[PDB]
């Protein structure tokens, strides 16, 4: 039997005024940002709070996106003035080679490498960090399609992309011709036509994609029927029935709607948790190293504490 | 810069009399055993201690081996009288189909499935738990070789086995003929000829094998040269007999008499070496990526900070 509950996290360092804009958690390091400042706290020794003033030239410049490597070694920051910079061991490195680049999606493959989609065009690039700079390579383009890549998953050669209604799958890209153009398989699902924080998530080769009619999900870890074997959790399976965010756990899926969090089993669509928490909710967050889960608003951070997850589904794994 | 230290863990449930024999940690659940009792503690709430009395028929019967699934859902217990039983949600199920089986190695693939080697013979079997019982399938045999399988690693179809001096590798077993017999590649390294707690470990597709001259290690995540591309940390690279080995994300933990050494996988740098009653194992929580070591009286946490950050400059190609 699974036990879930939500607990507020005390963030004294902030002050009654200051507002949160992003949260990431990696390897027990909690990373919160305001408009201009990046705070790092070791959850094993809270009370030590480090902070890093983003070196923002200009007055109206603020932090727009925060991308953290799976294990927390690198923090890639984008400002609303198009500047990209690495924050590493307390120092910022500017990446002038991509100034003003507009991304629709970014997905880390490891501590030095990520895949990125450019907005409004179906092109995917692999980016490798060298320390001072980056190298690039075109992985995918198809001009017959339109829209930007919104969803990216990669596991051991297997690649998954979403572009509007299309989900595109390659079994193993590693010995194929580049750039990739036509996938091994593709499916169409009526897309979610409304702004969300995220409509797609992956973890451990697992993937989940929010669409108009429900969530499509599966597991890249496992002929011509991969996509067709995907599972769905349909809207009428959910309590009180717009999904703003999604995060995968080992065996469940976390969904943010307005101000409620729902937890649903990946094995049989069972709703195991559903709860409510001026204050606007801004994301669901996973620490992929520690397998902990979080959500946050413009004023607060909360931990979604899960107990007995594996034990609760063992009978269904056999 | 990496920060490592060792901290004793307070285990009140024990007291002066009874000794520890096994420790596993999985999904923040700490599992310690004595001769006859199994204790489970949630590290997030340590004052709640659950215990389970192993249903030991006979007086001289005690717990010999404890095998816990990667995420903690199942606890497989072997007694010194040959009995195998599952402990799950507070209840024991006997597995009479394998009573008196003698294993050289056991490696979990998932929460219901493990690979096992039988002692003194080069045969590997896949075992699947059904709840009440098991099913079996022969994965590998080769009668030309001798000794039991001592080391097993499996990642996404890739299989690694050690049999005495041989390390055997298959790229992808999933569409191959069973039983497996000849590997895609094989190498020989003079084996460690002395009892150890473990001579082989794997994690996240990473593998490490203690041999006479050093530790051979690598990464199944990545033609005909896989094994040859393995790295070595040689004995003369170490400060100052290796009894146990545990892989971390980017380092290797080694137990010797009563000292723990931590060595980098990326450049063999000794980043930690410290002394800490007989020491019985190194342990990893593969869900939480925490590390531990224990003796017959105490449990210690090996607390690591800044590991990824400490090696980032070396990850760049």
């Amino acid at each position: 039997s699974i036990k879930t509950r939500i607990e507020e996290v005390q963030l004294q360092f902030l002050t009654g005024n200051t507002e949160l804009t992003h949260l990431k958690v990696s390897n027990d390091q909690l990373i919160v940002t305001t408009q201009r400042t990046i705070y790092r706290i070791n959850l094993q020794d809270p009370a030590i709070v480090n902070h890093f003033d983003c070196p923002l030239s200009k007055e109206l410049e603020t932090i727009m996106n925060v991308h953290v490597s799976p294990m927390g070694s690198v923090i890639l920051i984008r400002t609303n003035f198009g500047r990209y910079m690495l924050l590493k061991d307390g120092e910022f490195t500017q990446l002038n080679k991509i100034k003003n680049l507009d991304l629709s999606s970014l997905h880390w493959i490891n501590e030095t490498t990520f895949l990125m989609g450019i907005k409004k065009t179906p092109k995917l690039y692999r980016v490798e960090l060298t320390g001072k700079d980056i190298t690039t390579k075109l992985w995918y383009e198809n001009k017959k399609l339109s829209g930007g890549i919104d969803g990216i998953a990669y596991w051991e050669g297997s690649l998954l992309l979403t572009i509007k209604d299309n989900i595109l799958y390659w079994r193993d890209v590693t010995n194929m011709k580049f750039p990739l153009v036509l996938p091994d398989e593709s499916e169409q699902f009526e897309r979610l036509k409304h702004h969300a924080i995220k409509k797609f998530d992956s973890y451990n080769g697992l993937f989940a994609w929010v669409t108009s009619n429900g969530i499509v999900f599966g597991d890249l870890k496992e002929f011509g029927k991969f996509l067709s074997s995907s599972k769905v959790l349909l809207n009428f399976e959910l309590p009180d029935y717009l999904i703003k965010d999604i995060v995968l756990t080992a065996f469940h899926i976390l969904l943010l709607r307005k101000n409620t969090v729902t937890m649903v089993s990946q094995l049989n669509n069972d709703v195991v948790f559903h709860e409510t928490i001026n204050e606007k909710f801004l994301g669901l967050v996973r620490d992929s190293v520690k397998e902990t889960f979080w959500c946050f608003s413009n004023i607060n951070v909360f931990e979604i504490i899960i107990e007995n997850e594996p034990n609760s589904v063992w009978n269904l794994l056999v």
